[PDB]
């Protein structure tokens, strides 16, 4: 039947009768009020029971004999007479209301369904997530009533501690009583705002009026609501979100759930409160207005299995009240005044008329209750003691059960509770024993709770001797709490993509996870030679850095607000920022790229984006201090994060707003000039230096001290150390801005010997100027080989598929394949003697060249995107031509659409040619740039220079090219030019960063490449080949001065730090909301004098009455 | 709605075509003229209006093949049986 | 609207009736007026049929697209993308 | 030091603030024994080290090593003589 409530879970029928009350009276004859009015012991008549066993004594007799002893008719029980017979109630509310529909879901049961059962339907039939709190409510059974005050401040506080503990709240289930005030603070509040505070009534089923509407399976039941007033019985408060509704077997009877509803609480502090969290589910209890066997249940807490605490408040009725009262007057030991039992049992006879030995023996046990009140709590909501009913619902479990403070953190760990922790936990003279602090967070961190990281780092904790491999280890591999799916999926890449079912994640395979995603050839701390094997070996496993290794977890497993908590924390801070962006921004791609079950990407793209600016905003900070040392920030090696360098590392996140920050723009210039002092000469000044090198001897040139924060080699660092002649032109044929104009120079003597080539005959063997053009075409794709053998990438397919991502370098290994190929034909070619021209051999070759040096003119362009002002405008011509495609797509079919018709129009003799092919094309297409051909449209003309093809039908060709270029000429090389306008706009708009960017590729390119340009450079590879064969750029600092480093880091580490807040506070719109949020204090307390105004001025004239 | 009333038991036949052809109150010159054209433009003088006829004006407004739940053969038979 | 159930429904047939009353008013063009009274009640019933979908993607994607394409049964067995194509429902 | 705290007398400023104590009572004093380095002090708020934990505000510690451990008063001349000393030279 799929319904297990109606299979395992089972309800109950009265099957015998047994008359009750039965008074025969009106209607003289017996047997008409003998059937009027005869109930039973069970509730019911035996008319209205029927019950397919009943009904066989509506036709006789009550089911039994006549008189039938009354020695055996009291001998009812539910044990004896009553068959279960599966449930018939399992539906669904619709409890109509509001502008919603209050929606909640029930089912009938016995008084001894298992406790286990009872949770396999909370938990696995109606899905309802376990609690960390149950907030057991027991007071007024009637319809008791509250004033303003405690109607808004008691209600928030026990509505405000579900909220955060995701309570489940325990109610009778009725609005008589706590159930309708309970149910409604719900309503006012809008706890139900994205949002739930899961709510259950513990009813009988027998009493809730239109209980037979409810009957029925799965339903939507339609519960109407009727507030109608003779239906005592009860109506179902419609907030509660389910309704277990005990069956017992009668109806009109009361208390078949004050044990059940007990046993499930006692069933519900049985089991794990988060498995991490080791501990049963602590359970408050709270009272209402209350009557006398809700003191008595009181006694049923205090005295009983593990004990419960009570949270009487003040100010609600009768009972919640008079227990602060024995409560105050009382000592801890609850020793009375004497007079108290003379002068209280006044007070039980005044609320009650519950007697006087009657009353004596309430008091009596009420203080048997009392005998200890380290337990109970009353919440004094008058003179606001724990200023909501919250913070003493929540600090009544931690006090009052021997338990420890590390059980007293660990609860509120599991509550999100940090404030009663902080307030309570740690408070002033407590013990902690050694690992309890360092057990909880080992708990806060694996659960992803910062504020509570927050706390112990500042209550004793120390990650230092906190880090251990073990436990680090296991901080990892972890699925308790918030877990990242894709971490699983990068272990299992580098470890072959084979996992071990089981497979416990260890520190070195993440390592080469980090190493995949960092890239290129870094190399992490956790595959080193010592790492990798005391690993395997295991007092030095307290891992000299451990905040580095945090972030890393923290930014593999998603937990940015760890991330980026932990970051603030610790020193090297704007390295762990651009590390960061890289972990994330390549965790961004691979979601893209493995395109798996795996999802979320762009929120790892807005996490590198966030420690991007972070590394950005601490720049900007450095710099404003000194200059000079941000420089040597952005240059100096880590030694934590592989000997790489923040610069290095921001330009593999593609980081711009770093790059094209000004140090580095400073930074990148001070190493395009080297040793030269450009402020100084100029730039005609080296190219003439070039031409003519005892100029070198007549610069400017630099020293040690202005050169100091530029990372240099080892001999550039070494020749400066030991300014003679020599050391002169070492220091010009080095810069970088010199191999630029020296390259740049040859190159263009390159072009004009190569255009001088083709434009002039060939005869048989090639000209000197034909070698010179082969000598700098062959070295030049030498220098190409080597820089792409020798590039930063240590994946051969990896130096490969950059190299070939950039458009000058795809077009040169076009243009030098293709030169080659020209260079054999014209070469290894059989000259003719008679003419060039008629060998074809000789000729294609020829061609090849003529086509190849557009190549190399284009090639000028890649010079040009150098200067800030060009560079623009080369970008601008790369996006117009990639991007114009489908306009070009129109326009080519708009063109076929006239040069198909007029060529079928004007040539209709025409058989198969390859000349149809041209000729539809051909017009066409030089008429997009205003070629009519004016003496051709009309062949018919007099002044026509087409007379031949005269004939029918050529009439229409004018009309077809009158719509032709109107659509062409008019609307399509204008949309096209509209197109190109906006990207225009667009590459302006960013064309300055992108250029300030593009600066690091091109001088640190200019700073490894040799000296000698590409005709002459054999010569430096040559010298820089037998060099290896027979046996880049570093800050060098001095330990005093990289020691200062260090210290202008913290420095300006710590003065970012402080200024964000400074100016957060402020705030525009902030002050206004921090204004508004102040208007209640004042609203509040203009009502608090101004409440009391009024009592003061009676007093005076009560006072003089 | 709040206060004891439901819709289910509250929305008879001739109750609810009795809140269609109502002039008492904010009333609508549109539906008049749309169950004009539906009714092959002849008005009755008087005219009251039944459900079935609104039905009509709806499937002239939602348009193309919707068939609203008042011009259906068991409903259509029950509204005047009703 | 509010009230009852099927309300992503509801509102895209609002939008259909306001708007074919405020072209029939355009057309009709007699006595009767009030169309651009009418062309804002659709975009009010319109943007709330948005606003539902938002919220029921941003739960599960997969259901949300269930729910563009389950018949109605009580709107002449039509859907709720159907009948947002026939307003021209363009968000 | 709490005062300044709260208050974020540190907010792109410092209240230039020292302590002048004794060595040897300062609980973790052989923990801060040691040529140049990043004192590791602790931190802990042990209340079994009633000798004293360094308030972690001030900024400077100058430690009277008089040669006693447990003995008080190595600077109550001294924090003055300092103070005379700061009283006897010129105001800019
Ligand atoms: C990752 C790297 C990035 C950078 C990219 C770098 C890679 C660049 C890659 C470049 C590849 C270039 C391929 C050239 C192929 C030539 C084909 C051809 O047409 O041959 C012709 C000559 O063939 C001969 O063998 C005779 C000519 C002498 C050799 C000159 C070509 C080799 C130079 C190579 C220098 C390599 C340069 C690179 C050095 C490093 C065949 O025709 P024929 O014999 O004339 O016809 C005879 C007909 N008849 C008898 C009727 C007359
Ligand atoms: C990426 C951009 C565009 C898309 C790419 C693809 C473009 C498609 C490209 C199509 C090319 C057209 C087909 C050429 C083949 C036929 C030529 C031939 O064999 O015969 C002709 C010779 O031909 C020539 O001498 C060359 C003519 C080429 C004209 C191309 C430029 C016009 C514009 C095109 C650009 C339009 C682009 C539209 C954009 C708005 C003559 O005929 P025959 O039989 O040799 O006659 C011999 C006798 N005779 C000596 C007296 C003559
Ligand atoms: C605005 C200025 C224009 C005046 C407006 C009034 C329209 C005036 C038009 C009047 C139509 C009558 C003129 C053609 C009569 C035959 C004459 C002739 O020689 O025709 C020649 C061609 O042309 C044709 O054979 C037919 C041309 C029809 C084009 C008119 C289209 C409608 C113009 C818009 C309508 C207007 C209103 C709508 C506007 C919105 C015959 O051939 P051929 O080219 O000499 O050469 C072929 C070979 N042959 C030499 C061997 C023969
Ligand atoms: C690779 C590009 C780099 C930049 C440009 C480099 C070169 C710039 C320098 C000069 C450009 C011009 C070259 C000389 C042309 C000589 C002309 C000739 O054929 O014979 C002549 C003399 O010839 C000699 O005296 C032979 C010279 C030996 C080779 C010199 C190589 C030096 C450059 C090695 C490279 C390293 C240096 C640069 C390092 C950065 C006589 O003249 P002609 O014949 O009556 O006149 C020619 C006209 N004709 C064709 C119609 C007949
Ligand atoms: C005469 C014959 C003339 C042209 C023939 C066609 C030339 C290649 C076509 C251009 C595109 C191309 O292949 O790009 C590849 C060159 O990969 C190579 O292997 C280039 C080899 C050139 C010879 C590189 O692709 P990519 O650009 O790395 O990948 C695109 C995406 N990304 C840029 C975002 C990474
Ligand atoms: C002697 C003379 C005879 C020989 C003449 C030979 C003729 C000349 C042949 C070709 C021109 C020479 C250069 C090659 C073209 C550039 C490649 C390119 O775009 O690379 C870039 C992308 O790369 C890719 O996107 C890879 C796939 C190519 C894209 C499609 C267009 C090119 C294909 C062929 C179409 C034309 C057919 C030509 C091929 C047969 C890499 O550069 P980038 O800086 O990263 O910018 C890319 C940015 N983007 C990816 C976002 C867009
Ligand atoms: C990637 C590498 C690609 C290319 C590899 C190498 C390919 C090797 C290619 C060619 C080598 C073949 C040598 C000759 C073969 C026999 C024919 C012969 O000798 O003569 C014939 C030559 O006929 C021709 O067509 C010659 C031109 C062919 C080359 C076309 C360009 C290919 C390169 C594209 C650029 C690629 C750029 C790619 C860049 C990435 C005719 O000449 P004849 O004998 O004088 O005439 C006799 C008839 N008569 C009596 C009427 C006069
Ligand atoms: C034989 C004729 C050859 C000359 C051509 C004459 C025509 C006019 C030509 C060119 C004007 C540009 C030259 C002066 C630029 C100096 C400043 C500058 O822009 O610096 C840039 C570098 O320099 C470049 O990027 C310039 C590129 C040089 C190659 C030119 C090839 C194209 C011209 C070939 C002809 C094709 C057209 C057809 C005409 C025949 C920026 O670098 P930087 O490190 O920032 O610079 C210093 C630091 N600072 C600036 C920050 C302070
Ligand atoms: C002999 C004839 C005369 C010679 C002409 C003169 C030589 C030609 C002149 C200019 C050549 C182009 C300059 C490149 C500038 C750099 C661009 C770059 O780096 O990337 C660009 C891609 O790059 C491309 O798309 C390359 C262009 C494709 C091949 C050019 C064909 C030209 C003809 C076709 C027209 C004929 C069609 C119709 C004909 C019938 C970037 O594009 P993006 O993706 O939008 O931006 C990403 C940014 N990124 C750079 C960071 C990656
Ligand atoms: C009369 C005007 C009527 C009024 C004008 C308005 C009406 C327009 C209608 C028609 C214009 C008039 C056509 C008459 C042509 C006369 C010339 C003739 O016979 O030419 C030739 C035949 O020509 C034909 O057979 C043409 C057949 C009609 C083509 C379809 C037109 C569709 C227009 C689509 C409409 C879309 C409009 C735009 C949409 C926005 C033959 O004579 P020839 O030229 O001397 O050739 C040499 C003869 N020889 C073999 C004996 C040597
Ligand atoms: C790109 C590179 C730029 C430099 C350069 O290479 C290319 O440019 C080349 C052009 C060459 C000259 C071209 C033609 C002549 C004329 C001839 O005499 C004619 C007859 C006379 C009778 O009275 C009337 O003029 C004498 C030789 C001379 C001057 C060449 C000399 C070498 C030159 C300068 C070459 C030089 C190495
Ligand atoms: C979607 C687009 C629609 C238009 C279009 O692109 C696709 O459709 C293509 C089909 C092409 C033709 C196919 C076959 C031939 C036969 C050949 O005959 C041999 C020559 C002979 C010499 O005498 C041998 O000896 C001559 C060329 C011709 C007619 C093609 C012309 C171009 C055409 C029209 C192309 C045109 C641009
Ligand atoms: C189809 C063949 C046989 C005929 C000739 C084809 C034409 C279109 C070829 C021959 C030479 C070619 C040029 C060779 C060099 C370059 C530089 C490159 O950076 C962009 C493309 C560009 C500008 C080519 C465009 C296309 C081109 C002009």
């Amino acid at each position: 039947q799929k319904s297990w409530i109606e299979s395992t879970l089972t309800k109950r029928e009265c099957v015998y009768i047994i008359p009750s009350s039965k008074d025969p009276h009106r209607c003289l004859p017996g047997c008409q009020i003998c059937q009027q009015l005869v109930r039973c012991f069970c509730g019911r008549l035996v008319k209205q029971h029927a019950c397919f066993t009943a009904s066989l004594a509506m036709k006789y007799s009550d089911v039994k004999l006549g008189e039938h002893f009354n020695q055996a008719i009291e001998e009812w029980s539910v044990e004896k007479h009553t068959e279960q017979s599966p449930t018939d109630a399992y539906g669904v509310i619709n409890f109509q209301g509001g502008s919603h529909s209050y929606r909640a879901k029930y089912v009938r049961l016995s008084y001894d369904t298992k406790p286990e059962i009872i949770l396999q339907l909370l938990l696995k039939e109606w899905q309802m997530e376990l609690p960390k709190l149950v907030i057991s409510v027991h007071g007024g059974m009637q319809k008791f009533e509250l004033h303003p005050r405690i109607k808004q401040l008691l209600g928030k506080g026990l509505i405000k501690a579900a909220v955060t503990t995701g309570a489940w709240i325990l109610t009778g289930g009725v609005n008589t009583g706590v159930a309708k005030h309970v149910g409604d603070a719900l309503k006012e509040h809008a706890s139900r705002s994205s949002r739930k505070i899961c709510t259950i009534g513990i009813a009988p089923w027998g009493v809730i009026e239109n209980r037979n509407d409810l009957v029925g399976r799965d339903v939507v039941a339609p519960y109407q609501t009727l507030l109608n007033p003779l239906s005592k019985l009860n109506v179902l408060n419609n907030l509660h979100s389910h309704f277990i509704l005990v069956d017992d077997g009668t109806v009109g009877k009361y208390g078949a759930e004050v044990r059940l509803r007990r046993e499930l609480e006692k069933t519900i502090n049985q089991q794990r409160i988060h498995a991490r969290i080791g501990q049963g589910v602590p359970v408050v209890a709270l009272i209402f207005e209350g009557g006398p066997n809700v003191i008595l249940t009181v006694l049923e807490y205090l005295q009983e299995s593990p004990p419960v605490p009570v949270v009487v408040c003040e100010g609600t009725g009768r009972a919640a009240d008079l227990l602060a009262y024995i409560h105050k007057q009382t000592e801890e030991g609850g020793n009375l005044p004497d007079a108290a039992e003379p002068d209280i049992i006044s007070t039980i006879k005044k609320t009650f008329n519950f007697g006087q030995s009657e009353a004596v023996h309430l008091f009596q046990t009420m203080m048997e209750c009392m005998k200890k009140k380290e337990l109970i709590t009353v919440f004094h909501i008058g003179s606001e003691d724990h200023q909501d009913i919250d913070v003493a619902i929540l600090t009544a479990l931690l006090k009052g059960t021997n338990a420890s403070a590390f059980d007293q953190l660990i609860l509120t760990l599991a509550w999100d509770r940090v404030d009663i922790a902080k307030n309570h936990v740690f408070v002033y003279g407590q013990q902690w024993l050694v690992g309890s602090l360092e057990q909880a967070m080992l708990d806060a961190l694996v659960m992803d709770r910062v504020s509570f990281v927050k706390l112990l780092i500042e209550n004793g904790v120390s990650m230092h001797k906190f880090l251990t491999i073990p436990r680090l280890e296991e901080l990892y591999n972890t699925k308790q709490g918030p877990t990242n799916p894709m971490l699983f999926h990068l272990i299992r890449d580098v470890k072959q993509g084979n996992l071990p079912p089981g497979y416990k994640i260890t520190l070195i395979d993440i390592g080469l996870v980090i190493e995949y995603l960092m890239g290129g050839t870094y190399r992490c701390t956790y595959t080193r030679k010592r790492f990798r094997l005391i690993y395997n070996s295991l007092e030095t496993k307290r891992f000299p850095y451990p905040l580095n290794e945090l972030l890393i977890w923290a930014c593999l497993m998603k937990r940015q607000v760890m991330a980026r908590f932990l970051w603030q924390h610790g020193e090297e801070s704007m390295a762990k920022a651009l590390v960061a962006c890289k972990i994330y921004r390549s965790m961004a791609y691979e979601a893209k790229q493995s395109d798996l079950v795996d999802d979320t990407s762009e929120e790892l793209k807005q996490y590198s984006n966030d420690f991007g600016q972070l590394a950005v905003e601490l720049l900007e900070q450095s710099f404003r201090q000194d200059e000079t040392m941000a420089m040597k920030l952005l240059t100096y090696e880590l030694k934590n994060w592989s000997n790489s360098t923040c610069l290095k590392l921001a330009v593999s996140s593609r980081l711009r707003p770093f790059v094209a920050h000004t140090c580095t723009q400073m930074l990148l210039s001070d190493m395009w000039m080297g040793r030269l002092n450009m402020r100084k000469n100029s730039w005609y000044k080296v190219i003439l230096s070039i031409l003519v090198p005892p100029a070198i001897l007549m610069l400017e040139y630099k020293t040690k001290a202005e050169m100091s924060h530029i990372p240099q080699s080892q001999d550039a660092h070494q020749m400066t150390m030991e300014l003679p002649i020599t050391r002169k032109f070492y220091a010009f044929y080095h810069a970088p801005i010199v191999k630029f104009w020296f390259n740049t120079l040859a190159y263009l003597g390159f072009l004009m010997l190569y255009t001088f080539v083709v434009l002039v005959k060939m005869e048989q063997l090639p000209s000197v100027q034909e070698w010179i053009v082969i000598a700098y075409i062959f070295t030049y794709a030498i220098e190409k080989v080597r820089e792409v053998f020798m590039s930063e990438a240590g994946k051969i397919s990896q130096k490969i598929k950059v190299w070939f991502s950039d458009y000058f370098n795809v077009s040169d290994t076009i243009a030098i394949i293709s030169f080659f190929v020209g260079f054999g034909l014209r070469f290894g070619a059989k000259w003719n003697y008679i003419n060039a021209y008629d060998n074809h051999v000789f000729v294609a070759g020829r061609l090849i060249y003529c086509l190849n040096i557009i190549f190399w003119y284009v090639r000028l362009l890649d010079f040009l995107a150098v200067n800030q002002q060009a560079g623009p405008y080369v970008m601008m011509i790369g996006k117009m031509v990639a991007n114009m495609f489908y306009i070009v797509v129109i326009m080519a079919l708009v063109l076929l659409s006239f040069g198909v018709p007029r060529k079928a129009i004007l040539y209709p003799h025409e058989e198969p040619s390859w000349s149809l092919a041209k000729d539809i094309v051909f017009h066409p297409y030089w008429m997009i740039f205003g070629e009519v051909y004016a003496y051709e449209i009309d062949v018919c003309a007099n002044d026509s220079t087409l007379p031949t093809i005269c004939g029918p039908g050529t009439w229409l060709t004018p009309f077809l090219q009158a719509v032709y270029l109107f659509v062409q000429y008019i609307i399509m090389v204008n949309l096209l030019i509209a197109f190109f306008n906006q990207v225009y706009l667009q590459v302006k708009a960013i064309s300055n960063i992108v250029w300030k960017y593009q600066r690091y590729h091109f001088i640190m390119a200019y700073h490894e490449k040799p000296v000698l340009p590409p005709p002459l450079i054999i010569l430096s590879h040559i010298v820089s080949l037998f060099c290896c064969v027979c046996k880049g750029p570093k800050l060098f600092l001095t330990e005093e001065d990289q020691k200062k480093l260090h210290d202008f880091e913290e420095q300006c580490v710590e003065m970012y730090f402080d200024e964000k807040d400074d100016k957060f506070n402020s705030g525009s719109e902030e002050r206004i909301r921090v204004t508004f949020e102040r208007v209640e204090q004042m609203s509040i307390q203009i009502k608090e004098v101004g409440d009391r105004v009024n009592y003061i001025k009676r007093s005076l004239q009560s006072l003089d009455s």
